[PDB]
DNA sequence: GCGATCAGCG
DNA sequence: ACGCTGATCGCA
C-alpha cells in the first residue's frame, strides 16, 4: 500500500545528497547487532535494501560516511553504533527525529517513528511492536512486511523533519536540536563504543572476599535473630523486627512494615541487628549488581563494557546509562568504592582522567535567581556545603566530616527544591519547629531565592510549562490540579527542572566544546563517561598535564554565568585514583 | 510486572 | 511532606 524498489544492487539514485535513512536494528541492546534491513527515501524514489549487499557496496559504504551527504533519522546513534560494530562510519546526519520529538515533549515518551508521527497528525507507519511482537514472541518479519514497515518509517521521517523543525523554532528550541543534541550524539556514538576496560580478575577476587564476608554477617544476623529467614523476605524481615523482637514501627508501606535504611538508622539504638542488615544489604548490592552485574556484561575478548547514554528518556535533559549504568557505581563508603579499581585504560600507560564541576545546580541557581547573597558566596569560592555543616552542627571547619558535609548537602538542595519542616526534621533528626526555624532563616539570607521559587511556579501555572537555559522544554499540566498533593508534587518539579535541566544544558555543552577542542590540539585523548556533572577520559600518560590545562578550562568557559564556574580535576591509573 | 530498596548525581 | 535516574529481587 506504499510504492518502493525493493533493490538488489545500489543505484546512483540512491545515493541522492538528501535523504530519510533507516537502519533498523531489533535488539534493544544495540552493541554489536544485527542490522536487518536498510530504508532510503530521497527525490528519486523509495528504496529498501539487505544489509549484506549494501554495507558490502563501496559507492554505499563511501555514501554513509561522507557528510556532505545529508541523511534524516530516527535515533541516529542506534544507527551509528550497530554501524560502527561492522567497521562503517556514518557521518551527514543533519536531522534526528527522536531527538526533535524529545526537545518538543520529553512526556510524550516517544520510542518509535510511530509514536513521533502522532505528534503531527502523520500515521502511515506503524508501531515498532506491532510489526516485530514483544517478548518471547518478537520475530523479524518476512522480508517483504520488514520492507515496508522501514520505507514507510524513512517515509514518514522524510514528511516530518520541516513540521518538526518548524515548530521547534517556535519553542527556541532548533538551535538547541541542531547545535547541541545531534552534535552530542555523535560524540555519545563513539563513547558507547569505545567502552570501559575493566580489570575482571580484581573484579572477580572481590566477588570471592564479598562472598565470605557476607556469610559471616548473614550468621551475626540469624543468631542475633534467634532463627533464620530470608533476610530479603520483607514479610519474614518485618515479622522479625515489628513483631518478634518487638521493634518501634516508624513507617509503614503500601505493603506493610517499611524496612529502608531511614528506618533502620533510627531503631539501632534498640537493637543490634539492625546495624549488621544494613550492613548485609550493602554487602549484598555490590555482590549483585557491581560484581557479579558487570562481570555479565564484560565482552571477554577486549574486556570492555559498552553502556548505552539514552539521551531522550529523562524529564529534564539529563543523560542515563543503562546496562551497565556507569553513572551509579558506588563512591561514598570505602567498601564500595574499591569497585573503581577495576576499571583500568584500554592501552599499557594511558591513564584515567576525571573532572568535575564543583555545585553546578547552586550556581546556575545563584544565576537564574539573581540572589546577591549566592552570588557572592560563589563569587568568593565558598564552599556552601561545608559552611552548611559548620552551621547544623554547631562545629568548625576543622570538624566538618564527610559525612555532616553530604547530610548539609542533601540540605542545601532539599530546601531550594521544597523540603518541608517535617522532612527536613526527619534528616536531620532535630525537632520540627526547630527544621522550620532553620528554613525561615536560610530564606532570610537568600531572599531571592526564596523570590524564584515562587516566581517560578506562577510562571509555571500561566505558560503551562518551564524552561531552562536552552531552552529545553517541561510541560506541567498537574501544576492546576485541584487535588492538593499532585500539585505540590507539580511546583516541586517546576522549582527543580530548570536548575538541574540547566546543569543538564551546561555540561554537554561542554562535552562538544571538549572534543572540538581535543581535535584542534590533535590528541589521543577521548571521552569514556559522562556522570551528570563530571567527565571521564583516558589519554596517553604523554598528555596528561595538558589535559590538566585544557579540560578544566574548556568546561569553565562552557557558558558564561554571572558566577564563574569551578572545575576539579585528578588523574590516575584506574577510575579509583582519578578522584 | 511492580514496588521497595539502594547505588549515583544534583 | 526536596528532584532526576537504573538494577536487583521478592512477591504483602
Ligand atoms: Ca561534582
Amino acid at each position: 500500500k506504499m510504492a518502493f524498489t525493493l533493490a538488489d544492487r545500489v543505484t546512483e539514485e540512491m545515493l541522492a545528497d538528501k535523504a530519510a535513512l533507516v537502519v533498523e536494528v531489533v535488539e534493544e541492546n544495540y552493541h554489536d547487532a544485527p542490522i536487518v534491513g536498510i530504508a532510503v527515501v530521497n527525490e528519486h524514489g523509495r528504496f529498501f535494501l539487505r544489509p549484506e549487499t549494501a554495507l558490502a557496496d563501496p559507492q554505499f559504504v563511501a555514501w554513509l560516511g561522507d557528510e556532505t551527504k545529508k541523511k534524516s533519522m530516527f535515533d541516529s546513534k542506534r544507527a551509528a553504533v550497530a554501524l560502527k560494530w561492522k567497521g562503517i562510519e556514518l557521518c551527514g546526519v543533519s536531522f534526528d527525529l527522536l531527538l526533535a520529538a524529545y526537545l518538543l515533549d520529553p512526556a510524550q515518551g516517544v520510542d518509535d517513528v510511530a509514536a513521533a508521527a502522532k505528534m503531527k497528525q502523520y500515521e502511515a507507519v506503524r508501531p515498532d511492536e506491532a510489526v516485530y511482537g514483544k517478548g518471547a514472541k518478537r520475530a523479524v518479519p518476512d522480508e517483504p512486511v520488514l520492507a515496508e514497515h522501514l520505507v514507510r518509517k524513512a517515509a514518514a521521517i522524510w514528511e516530518l523533519e520541516r513540521p518538526f523543525l518548524d515548530e521547534l523554532r517556535r519553542n527556541e528550541q532548533d538551535r538547541l536540536l541542531v547545535e547541541l543534541e545531534q552534535p552530542l550524539s555523535s560524540i555519545l556514538a563513539e563513547m558507547e563504543f569505545a567502552g570501559v576496560k575493566v580489570d575482571t580478575k580484581r573484579l572477580e577476587q572481590m566477588g570471592k572476599e564479598l562472598a565470605e564476608q557476607l556469610g559471616t554477617v548473614e550468621q551475626r544476623i540469624y543468631e542475633l535473630a534467634g532463627q533464620e529467614f530470608n533476610i530479603n523476605s520483607p514479610k519474614q524481615l518485618g515479622v522479625i523486627l515489628f513483631e518478634k523482637l518487638q521493634l518501634p514501627v516508624l513507617k509503614k508501606t503500601k505493603t506493610g512494615y517499611s524496612t529502608s535504611a531511614d528506618v533502620l538508622e533510627k531503631l539501632a539504638p534498640y537493637h543490634e541487628i539492625v546495624e549488621n542488615i544494613l550492613h548485609y544489604r550493602q554487602l549484598g548490592k555490590l555482590q549483585s549488581t557491581y560484581i557479579e552485574g558487570l562481570l555479565k556484561v564484560v565482552r571477554p575478548a577486549t574486556k570492555k563494557v559498552h553502556t548505552i547514554f539514552n539521551q531522550a528518556l529523562t524529564q529534564t535533559g539529563r543523560l542515563s546509562s543503562t546496562e551497565p549504568n556507569l553513572q551509579n557505581i558506588p563512591i561514598r563508603l570505602e567498601e564500595g568504592r574499591k569497585i573503581r579499581q577495576a576499571f583500568v585504560p584500554s592501552e599499557s600507560d594511558w591513564l584515567i582522567f576525571a573532572a568535575d564541576y564543583s555545585q553546578i545546580e547552586l550556581r546556575v541557581l545563584a544565576h537564574i535567581a539573581e540572589d546577591d547573597n549566592l552570588m557572592e558566596a560563589f563569587r568568593r569560592d565558598l564552599d556552601i556545603h561545608t559552611k552548611t555543616a559548620m552551621d547544623i552542627f554547631q562545629v568548625s571547619e576543622d570538624e566538618v566530616t564527610p559525612n555532616m558535609r553530604r547530610q548539609a548537602k542533601a540540605v542545601n538542595y532539599g530546601i531550594v527544591y521544597g523540603i518541608s519542616d517535617y522532612g527536613l526534621a526527619q534528616n536531620l533528626n532535630i525537632s520540627r519547629k526547630e527544621a522550620a526555624e532553620f528554613i525561615e532563616r536560610y530564606f532570610e539570607s537568600f531572599p531571592g531565592v526564596k523570590r524564584y521559587m515562587e516566581n517560578i511556579v506562577q510562571e509555571a501555572k500561566q505558560k503551562g510549562y518551564v524552561t531552562t537555559l536552552l531552552h529545553r522544554r517541561r510541560y506541567l499540566p498537574d501544576i492546576t490540579s485541584r487535588n492538593f498533593n499532585v500539585r505540590s508534587f507539580a511546583e516541586r518539579m517546576a522549582m527543580n527542572t530548570p536548575i538541574q535541566g540547566s546543569a543538564a544544558d551546561i555540561i554537554k555543552k561542554a562535552m562538544i566544546d571538549l572534543n572540538a577542542r581535543l581535535k584542534e590540539e590533535r590528541l589521543q585523548a577521548h571521552l569514556l563517561l559522562q556522570v551528570h556533572d563530571e567527565l571521564i577520559l583516558e589519554a596517553p600518560k604523554e598528555e596528561m598535564e595538558r589535559l590538566c590545562r585544557l579540560v578544566p578550562e574548556v568546561m569553565e568557559q562552557a557558558v558564561t554565568l554571572r558566577v564563574p564556574l569551578k572545575v576539579d580535576y585528578h588523574y590516575g591509573s584506574t577510575w579509583y585514583d582519578a578522584k
